[PDB]
């Protein structure tokens, strides 16, 4: 059975009702259809307006239908060329003119606002930050660990961020029943506090993997056989702009590689400090043992002379 | 005595004051009176303006009242049709259009920051957010646990969120003060992290009762008999727009089934995951141990072999 | 010595270099002096392209000084009369009505992005929540508490709410190094996630005292000798509005009222929730030990036949 | 080696891809370019749309290239002065004008968001923010404690704060992996939610040194010899206006002073109380072992009596 989160943060599941956001559905859209919505409502109201011109027909210069609109338009975008101006014969057409360009201001605020989300939505900016392609299990200071790498791809931006992972896993409960997608939250820092990132180079993110963790009684000859996919989020905000986005990606049990370590991408140069971002996704093995850390625990504990 | 929270967040609790923040009374309004207060907003700077021409009657062709109106107008939304323009034979009415065109500039201002809260509101957003109509209590993994269901109806959108809980129950303390609502949360996930949310599918959010659940000794006799609620928040953040939002339901002691489970949601297709939302609030029962949770934990502590 | 904290927020402390953030000092104004910025905002703008205009004298109807302000000031809030019009005579003059209506546009963005903060700033919004007027210290359930009142006059908004408190007290070290506002955190819920309200009606938060509290060893009798002062933080979020506020209190140490209990508030109405907002503040006394929290302690673990 | 983070905040690691959001780097721009880009991007509209109407030649008193220019400017920026206006003659020119008009305020949006973040980003409100220019070692109701100084230039805003410490040093694991820059947190009042400023008046920012402090057994003699520094993030937010800003500094190993402590700032006056801002950075010795803080609680243990 294929993946739940793409490594580009999508979701493999599928779900009108949505009408309750429509503005919500309006950022979302791409730009073509975005300006073709506000070419047509104007247009609409252009049409609608114009025809009530001609319901009033308070005129100068207007013939036949095509003369009403560059009217309509040029009182709505406040034109007025002069060409086409207001009498006063009328009480009904110096009235429309108002409830018009009150409502010409209300179409143009659902443009502009509409317009401000679209540019400063943050999808956007959480696009340069990145995973590793894989994750690895091995050895630190004694302890076994399961490590993926994270970073961001600018400089001049989002240095804080804080990491969580989750763990989704189908699971049978004693009482036999049943839970395709059972998740739990993956420790990488929440007691310490070391969750919350600082993205000065990027990080490698470690889960000591301990009696609390999923991966407990995983050896390197089980993990072949399990069927689990690690579900990493990153939320971290824009040093320039206040707004917070989220970036997430996904490791699935083929792309954890028990035994490796990842190349480090931070060196000296001419006395500084240079990230090497091409050795960024890459890993490299050394020796670690074989067991689960259940037993290498054990093993450790009978161990003390 | 009636429910302090209803299925759809609003409470009912009732409380000239609230003039501190007009702003946020207006935002609340339906769109019908928030154009209607716009249109009187204008047409009332209208007047006042306008007025002021005539106390000032540097016109051109302008008979009786209507006639300074058209102008008042096209001087603030700066239309100026040019059949009604401007002399410089007195000082006043050369000012006047400044302190017009600055003033007319506010209220827009007022009008635009007006409406794009009213758009971006995220109540609408949060309107698809779901919670199971019911809350079940059951055994999983040995332990009694209090379970209720959680959903987005859109995919799109909200993935993030998190989950909070409060019991609210009426209460006499030993020194025999009496608390009508007394309210406390219910651990669904804050010390392990838990209760921060990854809505793939609709998740089942779950409670174990146990020493520090307020749930402890009720046993399913003894649960009908109860007088107690449970407010249910869920607070989560818009993908495609940075806002956050909040969600609420309640659990009445009558819409917690003892006994029972939530029918699954999520099934395989065509090797892929559909979410079968029609199977979202749907639960089904189970052989389920009569006893309170604090009464399972003492005979099965006495069941060591 | 007087007060850190008033009861309406603000400190009593003071501190050219705040020029870093004149955005954030502008808003703070109050409107008269607000508008009085924009009004010669405006004209400073319009003098200045006049005489830019004057510098060209392209131009059509043009006499004295006054004449070419109200083209500046037409050509930049794009009114263009027709009775002053531009030709192509000169180079000069047809490019600096582009950085004059690109300028002009740059001048109102600062206004209206000016004009959203001041109308949506929350301090309005946080004006409606309140503090009771003293706290109390008495036994509940056992335990000795000190207890103030919390809530929001308006129903409509911010049910979603956080409480924190810190005391302020003077400090010696044993070194002997002196700590005049010295600071610790109160606990009000923080471990157990109590201290995330749900502002239904108006809450009692409370703070048990125990061997942990800074309020620990202070008897009855001790308490009016003690230089102390409480400050209560509220951080909540309007349900309308995304935005997030604060509002904050103090009580000194003649303002903790020993033995007494805040009147109920909440009451019952033909089948429905009614809070009595008058007896608000009110509290009232009730037997309650004279002894500090530890000497009860003390005590009671000496009682246990 | 030199240093990781300046005590500005700005790093010293260096990393076309950046061109997900465009909008990021347009705000991060100085004003002079930033206007400069507005500058070009009208023109640029101008003379295409210029060009479009050139093609069209509907059009009064138009001659060679210069009259279609102040045509699609005035008509964009919707001027119209009434010597240029339109007939009805051609199909063409009278729907150009609706796909102009709607794509003038296509560009002014972006415009106008893109001005209300560059004056609303918080970075110029955090500038206030400071941090002491050392740190100190020093010893505090028996615990000895490294401690910067915390505070805001101003009295108006950013009451409400959040205090954070990451230590960066050099590491090798066991299994000889080597960490450059590994990072850990810093306790600065976390657990016991310490870290939730008040800032009244500049804050001394305490971190015991314990045994799990990453300062434990480093001495007054081993200090120099160390090769660490410790990041200090301050993160609140401004009153009177909703937003969150970030302020970092660094110490490093020279910066941190043993035996030393800070002058206090805070001082009364007249029946009142004013921060003496020129102590802030002012310390001064005292008497201190020279002692690890391991081998002080040693030597403390041992003496029991
Ligand atoms: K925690
Ligand atoms: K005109
Ligand atoms: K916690
Ligand atoms: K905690
Ligand atoms: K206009
Ligand atoms: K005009
Ligand atoms: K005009
Ligand atoms: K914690």
């Amino acid at each position: 059975i294929q993946r739940y989160v793409r490594k580009d943060g999508k979701c493999n599941v599928h779900h009108y009702r949505y009408l309750t956001d429509i503005f919500t559905t309006l950022v979302d859209l791409k730009w073509r259809f975005n300006l073709l919505i506000f070419v047509m409502v104007y247009t609409v109201t252009w049409l609608f307006f114009g025809m009530i011109w001609w319901l009033i027909a308070c005129v100068t210069n207007l013939n036949g239908f095509v003369s009403a609109f560059l009217f309509s338009i040029e009182t709505e975008t406040t034109i007025g060329y002069g060409y086409r101006v207001i009498t006063d014969k009328c009480p009904e057409g110096i009235i429309l003119l108002l409830i018009q360009s009150v409502l010409g201001s209300i179409v143009n605020a659902f443009m502009v606002g509409c317009m401000f989300v679209k540019i400063s939505q943050p999808k956007k900016a959480a696009e340069t930050l990145v995973f590793s392609t894989h994750a690895v299990i091995s050895m630190r200071d004694g302890k076994l660990c399961l490590m993926f790498r994270v970073g961001d791809l600018r400089n001049s931006h989002i240095v804080e961020a804080s990491i969580r992972a989750k763990l989704i896993k189908s699971k049978q409960t004693s009482e036999g029943e049943f839970i395709p997608l059972n998740q739990t939250d993956i420790n990488v820092g929440y007691y310490t506090g070391d969750d919350r990132l600082f993205l000065v180079s990027p990080l490698i993110i470690s889960h000591e993997i301990n009696q609390q963790s999923p991966f407990w009684e995983i050896s390197k000859a089980q993990l072949p056989k399990e069927e689990l996919e690690i579900v990493v989020i990153l939320e971290g905000m824009v040093e320039a702009t206040g707004m917070t986005c989220q970036a997430r990606s996904s490791y699935i049990t083929s792309e954890i590689l028990w035994g490796y370590r990842f190349t480090p991408v931070l060196t000296l140069e001419d006395g500084f400090y240079e990230v090497d971002y091409n050795s960024f996704h890459e890993t490299y093995e050394t020796s670690t043992p074989s067991l689960s850390a259940k037993e290498l625990a054990e093993l450790a504990n009978r161990a003390e002379s």
